[PDB]
């Protein structure tokens, strides 16, 4: 029975699955897919190692709930990078059968309407908003499927509560129409202890497996000795060519057998240092002093807005490199592709890669059990060591955690530890959000229904607050009480529409209302201070640098600075030689200055030099700001603020792509980010109309010029040759202008 | 030879001309059209009575310069009403042959680009801007024809100088490429003395005729005696049924022969009184106390935003009525159509109708020679008395000017007077505008060329200033001087682009620049104070009323009022119980309040009641404000002001149609002004897409409802039946959404 052809499956999807290598399932997937009425709608909650092909069952169930019972489906993923990778994977897997798959990730939204879509690959943040939209204007009948990758995220997380709110709201909808399902829910999780609780909460069937196609050997390293998980010595490591940790010797031993290695370091500078070191030894140890593919990778990295990196330049032409959050998303994807193809053999990465893309390595060396001054998380450790072993290539996979002295204790604790149980995280902001979501959607009106809703949440399954939440929403004019039936107000409806926390929406309302009274239209800084999310921790602000920039602003910026709350007596002044709101204003002013250079098309390296923030932080900030701009635009649209929504309607795109207004029509093309559109705009093409018939060979020449074979790198298309790149550019322009009218 | 078939002419245009009755030309038209090389391009300047078919030669020459030498053409007309009538006339005459004819009048602009057009029926104000646009971005080769109706307007006028600037600029272009024409110029004028001078100035051939198809008998009336033009008694008038002027007796005598009468009064109240009087007598004198078509006219007047008029209600169902500027444009057109069809037999009109549409009456009675406290203009008198006599119906036409005592002297002076010679009207604002127009267009650079240009104007043909104009443009940063070659600046380029006087553009620049620093986005009043043209004399502002409105403004308006300069200590206060800029601000604030109710879709009668300004003044103000809004939008667009042009980009439409934002897509339909779109919007149609397939019979029912056979009145379509009206509405929506993509 274990064969993808025996199971009912489209021929096109079957032949696409044979391309990636999936031709015979495992026993665990069959036992999970044949777990009673799961194929009919009885929700499903299952756990498996990430290397065991967890998502195959989810994709099969989607194809089912989409083909047989034609309806929409949601694929909720934890992060934007993995969500985009899954969106492109599902697109390449489902294009032939005609299932329109599009993504709601970060700032990007599908050009086509959600009604035209058939699968929405969403982040946790945007899937909740999508379901809120479906509930508001009565379309919950379109949804028939919801898939939640990384179900364990529903516990303690900054975006996990939105996951719970996503399901407890759906289940109520299914359990209020009952006065094998109407909306199926399929969840993928890790080896959680209380998975059952989660399975019973969602009524889903529970499937837990521990099968790993490539066996895993986790071990600790103390001095020169290697011990297994159960405090048993397994090997006496002796360095081959070393100049205790012998990290370089371990990497050398891994490399000698024509394999690759993952090296998880606790910081960025540590990754850059511990990739330089192995590069130096691989030169000296291997030169007594594919290439072509590696030179292609170097040239791909060299035609980027930030260009080549000095440490990358020293490391990459030896098989060694580093992959941390400091690099741009393009550089990170290039390095990840190079490692995936075997071109890069040693990858010094941080913990961020552990939860990100699927990047398996033969040996995973975790330098220290102490990550960022704290012991490594058991979930993080499991995520790292689950990458040890490539399916279908390696016979085994090795994880080596390097510990010492006392550190040995934390290492053995990580070796013998297990995942913590899932939580609920639900007065509190999450419960306020949930109460507002149900009341404003009209799904629940009376307080008896309000407690019934809380009887459907994970808190009720794990085993007052709702009254406090209702009181808070009533006292803050989010909700009105009539003979005590609760009805949404205009502010309460606008909060649920623009997907913002009701806690933040109060100050957002105050800030926008103050901005309407006095606005500065002679720059884009006032329209940016409103769409600037916060400071958070996107960078470590240098006070002197800030004051210097401020001393050199146009004769019109400081007008915007003083109209929003910034000062000069406290503007990188007092803090220069050394208040919770003024700090949040200046740290928002600086943040709004950086975005000012992002929408002014300033090169990332120049922004880094003038502001001191690296390019990864700048890109993260611009993505967050674009999301916030979209939310603020919807908030003003639903409040009847036509003179502000009109101003904000373009800044989401101008921040997503970091462009000027002129390119806002060119960047609609998927392959025109901010530099293949500026060089294509200077040559006279200023509209997607002039680019549909743009001379093919002409745009090839233009893309060949202006360099900061497949040197051009495209997000989701990896590397593209100039000719193929601009051919796809003109084809995308043709499709955009042809299917939008 | 005198036959429209013998002349080379399209068969479709010939059969369309036979519809209006034009089947045999006069001798004067043949002698003017065969005046040497006029048919080849030698410009043409000719004079004829307005009843002699002056424009036939112009239309024939256009068809020529359009069919043979395919190129664009301009039809410059003095006013918006006559320009629109001519646009619809030329459209109905030229649709079959395929000559795309569209109008640049007031605020409306063609949906299609000027390149697609073949005839542009423009006002004098907008034709100059069109020619400036053609000269700027090098398209003067498209223009090959320019037709100027009412050439005598080029002298002393508020829009006449723009006419001269229109031609002296063209001639230079033709006479600078010479270092039978490249742009033909055809002018129609009245019996001017210095026509020759104008003919030689434009190099045009001169044709003057005095032929009138219906002979005219002008006479003066003193007491009971009627004297001819040369102080000779012609008839001893005796009233038939009178209760000296015997105006009513004269109207009765005209009516008894089943004819109609035009009665030109010096004011609006006089027209309303002297139509009520003849209505009263036509009831009492004719009732000892077509109908169906007249009841149709009453119902047409009753389904208007202002509804029926009390004086109109008393007068119209007797054949008598009044036509003054106080009425709406729709009411004026309805009354003019009723008089033209013979339904209305006595029309008490003001001097405004004299220069407007072609409305002939058998007898034209001019009550008094003193019009508005001053003697009647000889041009105005000729314009009035040229309407005496319908071609093809009457055998003669009669003009009767009622004078008395001393007034007799001014009456005989008008009888024996003649038209004053044409002037030039060119430091002065016109010469500044002309110098800026040539320099910024790049057509002239050196001061030698600058004096050469002034050697091409009408001043040079009638027989220092240019140096003063250049100095003024240099000292005001409109123009820069290099090694002394004059180049346009950004402000100088923006002034020529947005078609505003350089005198006004300085204060406009200052006002917009001040508005960018602090703007109020929570209402539309700040975006309206910038697009409010001026006070001029559009109304007589009532101070108490203004202060009352101000005492009752939202909690956000007075914010806009104090941000622009308005006060409360001087805001219908001091002037209430009884400074050239503060007067221009408050009179702009009040004007910006009225427009606020126009874009809020307040009914015209409610605006009239709350502000004290009649509906004709309100409509004139809204048209002027829409023109100003378009000019300001272009001015900000060319100055790189993206945050202001975006705000202003919709107010031109919102003021042209007096609508809200929601209807800005519906009013793109030619038959949806502001009340056939609001009632069609409330039923769910909020987009021109929902109206293309809008159920035909459904929109018929919706238009049948909401009444404030052909009751629906459409501008340019006269009266339309509900079924035909909404059928044309859905057809226009289909065309709009089908040909715009
Ligand atoms: C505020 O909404 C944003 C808009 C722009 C960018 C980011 C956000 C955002 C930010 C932070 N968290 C969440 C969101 C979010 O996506 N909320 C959404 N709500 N509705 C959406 O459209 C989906 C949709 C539309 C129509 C139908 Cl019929 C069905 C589904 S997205
Ligand atoms: C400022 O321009 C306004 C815009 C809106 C409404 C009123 C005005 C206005 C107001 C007062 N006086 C004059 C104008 C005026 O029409 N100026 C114009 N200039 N260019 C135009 O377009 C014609 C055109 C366009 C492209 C080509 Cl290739 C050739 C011709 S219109």
């Amino acid at each position: 029975k274990l064969l993808l052809a025996n199971w009912g499956l489209p021929k096109a999807v079957l032949e696409k699955y044979h391309s990636f290598g999936v031709k015979k399932m495992f026993e665990w997937q069959a036992e999970c897919l044949l777990l009673g009425q799961v194929l009919e709608g009885k929700n499903l909650v299952y756990s498996a190692p990430t290397s065991a092909g967890k998502t195959l069952v989810a994709e099969l169930l989607i194809l089912k709930r989409v083909l047989e019972m034609r309806k929409k489906a949601l694929f909720i993923l934890p992060f934007v990078s993995v969500a985009k990778e899954k969106k492109y994977y599902l697109q390449s897997l489902f294009q032939e059968v005609g299932i329109k798959v599009d993504g709601y990730m970060g700032s990007t939204s599908p050009s086509r309407h959600f009604s035209s879509l058939d699968i929405a690959v969403c982040t946790i943040e945007r899937a909740n908003g999508l379901i809120n939209r479906l509930i508001e204007e009565n379309k919950m009948d379109l949804l028939g499927m919801v898939v939640v990758d990384e179900l364990h995220m529903l516990g303690d997380s900054h975006r996990g509560y939105l996951l719970e709110l996503l399901l407890t709201k759906i289940c109520y909808i299914t359990r209020k129409s009952a006065s094998s399902n109407a909306v199926q829910i399929v969840g993928m999780s890790a080896t959680l202890p209380n998975l059952e609780l989660v399975a019973s909460w969602l009524n889903a069937e529970l499937y837990h497996t521990d099968f790993r196609p490539v066996p895993l050997l986790e071990s600790v390293k103390v001095g020169n000795s290697i011990y297994d998980s159960s405090m048993k010595l397994v090997r006496e490591f002796e360095p081959m060519l070393q100049v205790e940790d012998h990290v370089v010797s371990l990497c050398y031993e891994t490399i000698c057998d024509n394999h690759s290695v993952l090296l998880f370091c606790p910081s960025k500078k540590w990754c850059e240092k511990l990739a330089d070191i192995i590069a130096r030894e691989f030169y000296n140890l291997h030169h007594q002093a594919e290439q072509k593919e590696l030179l292609e990778v170097m040239d791909q990295l060299r035609r980027l807005p930030s260009g080549l990196d000095s440490v990358l330049q020293k490391t990459v032409p030896w098989g060694v490199a580093f992959h941390h959050a400091g690099l741009t998303f393009e550089e990170r994807d290039i390095i990840e592709g190079a490692f995936r193809q075997g071109l890069i053999r040693v990858l010094a990465a941080t913990s961020t890669l552990s939860s990100g893309v699927n990047l398996p390595a033969r040996r995973v060396i975790i330098r220290t059990p102490i990550f960022g001054g704290r012991p490594l998380d058991i979930l993080t450790y499991k995520q790292m060591v689950g990458r040890a072993g490539r399916k279908g290539v390696d016979t085994v996979g090795e994880s080596i955690l390097i510990c010492k002295n006392s550190e040995k204790s934390k290492g053995i604790a990580l070796l013998q530890g297990s995942l913590k149980p899932v939580r609920s995280c639900l007065v509190t902001g999450s419960m306020i959000r949930a109460i507002l979501e149900i009341i404003v959607g009209g799904v629940a009106s009376t307080s008896q229904d309000m407690h019934t809703y809380a009887a459907c949440t994970f808190l009720a399954a794990s085993m007052g607050a709702i009254e406090a939440c209702v009181m808070w929403l009533l006292e803050n004019e989010f909700i009105q009480s009539t003979e005590k039936v609760y009805h949404p107000t205009h502010l309460g409806s606008a909060t649920l529409s623009s997907s913002l926390s009701p806690a933040d929406t109060l100050d957002i309302f105050a800030d926008l209302q103050r901005a309407m009274k006095g606005f500065v239209l002679e720059n884009d800084l006032h329209i940016l201070y409103l769409v600037t999310p916060m400071f958070e921790d996107w960078t470590t602000i240098d006070w002197y640098r800030f004051f210097c920039l401020w001393e050199k602003l146009p004769t019109s910026m400081k007008r915007v600075a003083e109209l929003v709350g910034v000062e000069e007596g406290f503007l990188a002044r007092c803090v220069k030689g050394k208040q919770h709101r003024q700090m949040a204003i200046h740290k928002r002013f600086f943040t709004s200055l950086v975005l000012l250079d992002l929408i002014s098309e300033v090169p990332l390296r120049e922004i880094n030099q003038k502001y001191g923030c690296n390019r990864g932080q700048i890109q993260s900030l611009q993505q967050s700001a674009a999301v916030y701009a979209g939310m603020i635009t919807v908030f003003s649209n639903r409040l009847g603020w036509h003179n502000m929504e009109l101003l904000l309607s373009q800044f989401q795109k101008r921040l997503t792509f970091g462009i000027q207004r002129e390119l806002c029509d060119l960047v609609r093309v998927s392959l025109l980010n901010a530099q293949r559109a500026r060089v294509l705009y200077a040559s006279g093409f200023h509209t997607v109309a002039d680019l549909a018939r743009a001379n093919i060979v002409e745009v090839e020449v233009i893309l060949k010029n202006a360099v900061p074979m497949r040197t051009i790198w495209v997000t989701g298309r990896k590397g593209l040759t100039e000719r193929e790149a601009a051919a796809l550019i003109v084809e995308e322009a043709r499709m955009i202008l042809q299917q939008d009218l």
